[PDB]
């Protein structure tokens, strides 16, 4: 019933995140260097980085708010590739099931504390 637990379990999957090879795409803003046309495509760029930066910052309240950004890196390399079977949307598929399967009791403790301390 802590409901504080969540930050420190976040950041936890965040380095392990930063340890997998898949995520090395998605560590950093997309350049537009790289990929000129990218914000004609993605209007709310987001990455890794930014997403521990907002948490070390105390700027997400819960991790609902952690998850809906880390939804976001993925949406964005699904609205932005050129096919279904391209390399760089290939690693954030693997990446999006590892932390979906990681978030799920993160988000349910803390619902639960949260409805404990309401009760
Ligand atoms: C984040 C992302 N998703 C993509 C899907 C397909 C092609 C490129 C993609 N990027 C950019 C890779 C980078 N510039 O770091």
């Amino acid at each position: 019933y802590d409901i504080q637990a969540w930050k420190k379990q976040c950041e936890e999957l965040l380095n392990l995140i930063f340890q997998c090879e898949d995520s090395e795409p998605f560590r950093q803003p997309v350049d537009l260097l790289e990929y000129p046309d990218y914000r004609d495509i993605i209007d709310t760029p987001m990455d890794f980085a930014t997403v521990r930066e907002t948490l070390e910052a105390g700027n997400y309240e819960s991790p609902m708010e952690l998850c809906k950004d880390v939804r976001l890196i993925f949406s964005n390399s699904k609205a932005y590739t050129p096919s279904k079977r391209s390399r760089i949307y290939s690693m954030s598929l693997r990446l999006s099931a590892f932390f979906e399967e990681h978030i799920s009791s993160v988000l349910s403790d803390y619902k639960s504390a949260l409805r404990f301390h309401k009760r």
